[PDB]
């Protein structure tokens, strides 16, 4: 098992489609986190996160998006309001959802009660 596993970043919708066409032959959720590079909070977030994905290997695959880089389409398809925005999809659709804004470790503890409740 790897002590951290890297975020892959989604291109744009046709790859979310790709990615959540994966997810169900596999019968898996997926997270992404939808950040932004200015924001703080995203990225003292990021080294926590890769290390909660790694606890996950082979179980849930971890994405992210960086809103003011990708497509508008694919920001709209996750309904992004806020940074960072964690969410899970399952079956295709956004299942729910964690708002960053607090201390990393705070977040990633939410974060881990939301796959909890999913996987």
């Amino acid at each position: 098992r790897p002590t951290s596993v890297e975020m892959e970043p989604i291109d744009d919708s046709h790859h979310l489609d790709k990615i959540l066409l994966q997810a169900r032959e596999l019968s898996q959720p997926i997270i992404i986190d939808w950040m932004a590079s200015w924001c703080r909070k995203c990225i003292y977030l990021k080294p926590k996160l890769e290390k909660l994905a790694a606890e996950y290997d082979t179980k849930i695959k971890f994405y992210c998006a960086d809103v003011n880089k990708v497509p508008q389409a694919l920001v709209k398809r996750g309904n992004i309001s806020k940074m960072p925005t964690i969410q899970l999809w399952k079956d295709g659709e956004m299942k729910a959802e964690v708002i960053g804004g607090h201390k990393a470790w705070l977040v990633i503890e939410e974060v881990r009660e939301m796959i909890q409740k999913f996987v």
